[PDB]
C-alpha cells in the first residue's frame, strides 16, 4: 500500500526528494521508490540506466548515505549531477562492480576519511541533459570500496577546479546507482548532513 515502482524514463519529486530514472533498456530494468530519500534497483542483461534520489538542484552540501549494493557486472554507486553553462556531469564514485572507472589523471583528494584519485574525461557528440552534446565529465574515485558514510561534496568540487575543472550552474544531484550492461540489484538512502 505505497511505495510506487517504476520502469519509464521520467523524473520527478517522490516523498519529498527528487528523482531521476534513466534507460536506453526499457523493461530491463526498474527502480522502487521508497519513503524519504531511499529507493531500490534491480536490473537483468540490461543496457545502459542511471537511477537515484537526491536534489532537483545540487549544490556543495554534505550529505550522508547508506547502500546496499549488490552488481553482477559493471556497475557504479555514485553522488551524481549535471551542472549547464557549462554542461558537466559528474561523478563522485563511491564502490563499483567488475570495473573502477578511470579517465586523465589528475590528483587526489582526501576526505570524509578516504582518499579519492581525481580524473576528468569528454564525451562527444553523445546524450545529456541537453540533447547530443560534446563535454566534460569530471570524477572522484574512492581508492577502496565503501557502501555508506559522509560526502562533503564542496571538497571534491574544491580538489576539480584547483585541477582546472570547472562546474556550471547546478541542474540536478543524486545518490545514482549506474549500470551497464550487467545485472544486479541496489538499495541506496541519502540524506543532507
Amino acid at each position: 500500500g505505497s511505495d510506487t515502482t517504476i520502469t519509464q524514463n521520467q523524473t520527478g519529486y517522490d516523498n519529498g526528494y527528487f528523482y531521476s530514472f534513466r534507460t536506453d533498456a526499457p523493461g530491463t530494468v526498474s527502480m522502487t521508490l521508497h519513503s524519504g530519500g531511499s529507493y531500490s534497483t534491480s536490473w537483468r542483461n540490461t543496457g545502459l540506466f542511471v537511477a537515484g534520489k537526491g536534489w532537483s538542484t545540487g549544490g556543495r552540501r554534505t550529505v550522508t548515505y547508506n547502500a546496499s549494493f549488490n552488481p553482477s557486472g559493471n556497475a557504479r554507486l555514485t553522488l551524481y549531477g549535471w551542472t549547464r553553462n557549462p554542461l558537466v556531469s559528474y561523478h563522485i564514485v563511491e564502490s563499483w562492480g567488475t570495473y573502477r572507472p578511470t579517465g586523465t589523471y589528475k590528483g587526489t583528494v582526501t576526505t570524509d576519511g578516504g582518499t579519492y584519485d581525481i580524473y576528468e574525461t569528454w564525451r562527444y557528440n553523445a546524450p545529456s541533459i541537453e540533447g547530443t552534446r560534446t563535454y566534460q565529465q569530471f570524477w572522484s574515485v574512492r581508492q577502496q570500496k565503501r557502501t555508506s558514510g559522509t560526502i562533503t561534496i564542496g571538497n571534491h568540487f574544491d580538489a576539480w577546479a584547483r585541477a582546472g575543472m570547472n562546474l556550471g550552474s547546478h541542474d540536478y544531484q543524486i545518490m545514482a546507482t549506474e549500470g551497464y550492461q550487467s545485472s544486479g540489484s541496489s538499495t541506496v538512502s541519502i540524506s543532507e548532513g
